[PDB]
This record gives structure tokens, sequence and C-alpha cells, in this order.
């Protein structure tokens, strides 16, 4: 019994964080085999590259310091080849997620992990993060079986102190850029197929209160979506929440009407797994997970 | 800017992590140095667990009796002693990943984190704080006995719990890594049940401080309360009564915002009263407590928006 939000544990990630400097500017590093990606930040970008040589950036690998052999760029992202292949490499894939979709952040100051969180990209692409001055450079990343894949990497705040980066490959999430310009996030949804998931990982815990005898139609309910700022349930949403509801015996289309009722109704003064809000950054494979006990 | 509930980075904790089987049984070790820590109910059948006479069911067992796996690796037991509710098991092998580490008892209203295993396979990790009730709001399913709590204050692991058992209510208890269980606590299965919960206020009143850090001033209000006005309201709303050690722990926080504790306490007393009113407090409609007034200083910036 009980239910969290749940990091992945970070060993494998902790054993890829280094420290760059680069002039003034200090930011973390992801040091995978010979190769260091950083935020571009550190350093028209293209121009700014060509003035800076090899032994202008500083690699810190706990207190080791290590020697910078080559530069390139790829997107917004800052790749630094260095003469050592770290020992601590695991397996890893890069991949680009999607809004809706969950992952474990470590939180970084130079080069030294402080904190590990759970987070989604939200509907608007930004992440509700919680990160200071030094913090760029940090990464997102999910565990599947023994593998690694980074799916996020920090390089901005955004003025209302929501997160914005890229994926590894220096591709931003969102109509964002790298730079000190006005910019300002979108108006931000909440994620349905999440707040469902975890509207069944409580019936699983013992909370039905919000249970009732009535069922909807897809198109009634996304009716209702449109109304209270959330995303669109589309009929894939519906098939990915097919196991948890054959555990639990309530219908999707069943489980939807009993959300309608708490977006028309309020809560009455009750909680949901310890909480007066519907909570979106819980995954359908997060509920799975954590009411099973996979291990890494 | 932003505020999370944040556990520590636990890579120095997951290379610890073994398997520990006797008989049917199987839970979770600690593997610190040549020694590997875990419940000693892993000796237990169900049948033994409601009146075990530990002492009696220990010295019928050899060392070999006890199968420990580290990754793809068996560890040879060598040596077993009772410490408490811990089971020691001497090794063959020093754990070459042993951090450098400390056991600390904590008391109630201090928060940790928790890597929950399985196997002696780590799954995930989560932070979550020492209730009143000396019960903890964990995560946890069959197979998790010997997952473990700490903090990581600089580069040393403070251990300051290891998982025992469920309570019929959905909560958790166990012990510290000496085998003392926090709370009125037996590795029993008996009648067992948790006192009634409180809230942990000197944590409620270091979240409103990290709101205000952050920006937030809605709550504030123009009043003061004595220490003793401020308890007789807060204990009918099952709050934890506020000590002057309380107060004086949220000296640091007070000097950074300017608000005095006891004006912090004035709106605490107000929001109890009227409730958030559809508005929200660093993203949550409830009064958060598992953040300490030491939590709070390190996630913040030194400088308040
Ligand atoms: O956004 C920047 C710098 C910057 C500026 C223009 C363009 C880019 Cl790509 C990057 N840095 C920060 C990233 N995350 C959290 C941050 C928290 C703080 C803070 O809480 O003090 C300050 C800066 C923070
Ligand atoms: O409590 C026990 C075993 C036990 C029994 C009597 C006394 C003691 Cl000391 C220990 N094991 C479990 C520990 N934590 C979470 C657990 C969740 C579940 C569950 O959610 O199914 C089951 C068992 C769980
Ligand atoms: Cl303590």
């Amino acid at each position: 019994s009980g239910f969290r939000k749940m990091a992945f544990p970070s060993g494998k990630v902790e054993g890829c964080m280094v420290q760059v400097t680069c002039g003034t500017t200090t930011l973390n590093g992801l040091w995978l085999d010979d190769v260091v990606y950083c935020p571009r930040h550190v350093i028209n970008y293209e121009d700014l590259l060509i003035r800076k040589s090899n032994h202008n950036f500083l690699v810190q690998a706990g207190n080791v310091q290590l020697r910078v052999i080559g530069h390139s760029m790829q997107n917004c992202v800052l790749k630094l080849k260095v003469d050592t292949a770290n020992p601590k490499t695991p397996k890893y894939k890069f991949v680009r997620i999607q809004p809706g979709q969950t992952f474990s952040v470590l939180a970084c100051y130079n080069g030294s992990p402080s904190g590990v969180y759970q987070c989604a990209m939200r509907p608007n692409f930004t992440i509700k993060g919680s990160f200071l001055n030094g913090s760029c450079g940090s990464v997102g990343f999910n565990i599947d079986y023994d593998c690694v894949s980074f799916c996020y990497m920090h390089h901005m705040e955004l003025p209302t102190g929501v997160h914005a980066g890229t994926d590894l490959e220096g591709n931003f999430y969102g109509p964002f850029v790298d730079r000190q310009t006005a910019q300002a996030a979108g108006t931000d949804t909440t994620i349905t197929v999440n707040v469902l998931a975890w509207l069944y990982a409580a019936v699983i815990n013992g909370d039905r209160w919000f249970l009732n005898r009535f069922t909807t139609t897809l198109n009634d309910f996304n009716l209702v979506a449109m109304k209270y700022n959330y995303e669109p349930l589309t009929q894939d949403h519906v098939d990915i929440l097919g196991p948890l509801s054959a555990q639990t015996g309530i219908a999707v289309l069943d489980m939807c009407a009993s959300l309608k009722e708490l977006l028309q109704n309020g809560m009455n003064g009750r909680t949901i797994l310890g909480s007066a809000l519907l909570e979106d950054e819980f995954t359908p494979f997060d509920v799975v997970r954590q009411c099973s006990g996979v291990t890494f």
C-alpha cells in the first residue's frame, strides 16, 4: 500500500555528471563514453564557438580534470570530445518524449548531484521543476530494464518559474530559444489520461467514494474536458488504460463519468490519495509499475 | 525558482542493496563493509509471526542457512548475530561500493529518502517524513522489507530507517539501523494500530516561509499571536504543539523573509480557519508538512523573490 511520486534510482546517471566551465560560466555536463554533452549557452553560436579552443573548456569529473580534445555543436547542445572514456557509462539511448510523459530529474550544481525528483512534460512543453542558478545541464531520464533513456537537458527558467530544455540531440521541447528574450509559456492544460490513471491507482489503494453507476461517451466527455482546460482524451488513451480498467472492473468511460462529476462538483472537502487536487503527473505505466514492484 | 518534493540521489545506497533468503522468505539487506543488515523476521514463517521467539529461532540456524545475493554474485555468510530487531550477517567480502556512512536515529517530523527494493534490486526513490505517530506513509509492496531510509549531507550517507512492516491502515513501521523500532510497534503479527496522526506544525511553517521566498504572500495577515494562543487553536485542528525549540529553528527563515515566527503562526491560524478559497500555495491545495526548516533552506534560493 501507499502511493508516492516516485523517481527512478539515479545511480547510473550520477556516475555521468561532470562540471563544465567556459570563462565565467559554470554548468553541468553529461559524460557518456568519450563525449561530454552540455547546453551550448555555456560558450550567433557558431561565430562564438569558432573563437574558442579546446583548452578554453574546463571539464571536471569529481576531483579529476578531463582533457578536451575536440568540440562540435548539434542543435542547442555542445559536444565536448574528451581523452578519457567514462568507465561508469551505463547502457543508454537518447529518446525524445511527448507531452504527458513523465521522467526523473537529477538536479546538479557544479557537476555534483543534489536531488532527484519526478516530473512530467506539460502539454505547453514546460516542466514544473525545482532549479536554482547553476542547475543548467541537469538531465531527465527513464530506466527500462538496465538501459537509461536520456530525454531532457535543462537550459532555462521562464518568467513564471517554469522550466524549458531540450532532448539530448539539442532540440528544444516547445517554442523556446536559448537566449534572453521575451518568451512565455503557453496556457497549460491538465493531462487527462494521467488523471484517469491516478483515479485507478486510488481505487487500487481502497479510495472509491468518487465512483458512480454512470458511464459516458468519448464525445460527451471531450466536451467537458475542453470546458475545464483538460487535454482531449483519444481512443489511444482509452486503449492504454485497458489493463487498469480490467484490474479494477471500472470501464474507462465509467471512470470518465466519475471525473466529469469531480470537475463539475469538486471534492466536497474530501481527498483522493491525500490530495485535494486532481493529480496529472503519473502515467498509466507509472501506476502499473508502482502497483507491481518492477526493479532496476 | 520552483519547489518540489525532492529525494537525495540514491546511487550511494543502490551499491549496498542485496537480497537475503532464509528458507522460503526473501527480503532486502544492506551490505556495508563485511556486514549485511536485514530485518530479523527473515528467519520467521507466517505462523511464527503471532508470537515469535527470535532467540529460539536463531539458535537453530547456521551460517549456510542464510543465502545472500549481491547482483549476480553469491556472498558467503561467515557469522550471524542479532541486535534488537535487526539481524547482522557477517560475510567474507567487504562491499567495495561502501560509502562514507553513519547510523542515525531520527525524531518525528524529520524527513528522509527511501530507496524501495524488491529482491535486492532498487525500483524507486521517494521522499517522506517520520510522522508524529512514528509511522511513515510509504509506498511498499510485499518483498520491500529491508528497504532503507537515508539522508546524504555532503558525502556521508546517514541511514535512519529500515522497513519492517505494513500496519492495517496501509502505513509503515520500521526500525533505526541498530534494530530499535520507531513507535510502540513490535515485529509480531498482533493487534497493532497507529496512534492518531497529527500535522507537523514546524514543517507547515517552514513550507509557508518557502512560499514567501518563491513570491507568494496572499495568506499573510496583519496579526500576531502568543505561542500559547497559537497552540490552543492548532491543537483543535490536530496540529502538533509548536515548542520554543521549533520557534528557534525557524529563526533563519524569519530573518531571511522579514516575517517573525509568531506572525507566520498568525497566518497559519487564519489559513486553518478559512481554508484556501480556491487558491494554492506552491501548487498545493492542502497545507504541506513533509518539508523541514532544513529542507527549505537547502532547496530554496538565499534571495527572496
Ligand atoms: O535561465 C537561466 C539562464 C538563461 C538565460 C537566457 C537563456 C538561457 Cl538558455 C539561459 N538560468 C536558470 C535556469 N534554471 C533555473 C534558474 C533559477 C534561477 C534562480 O532561482 O535564481 C536563476 C536562473 C536559472
Ligand atoms: O508486513 C509485512 C510482513 C510482516 C507481517 C507481520 C509482521 C511483520 Cl514484522 C512483517 N510485509 C509488508 C511490508 N511492507 C509493505 C507490505 C505491503 C503489502 C501489500 O500491499 O500487499 C504486503 C506486505 C507488506
Ligand atoms: Cl532528527
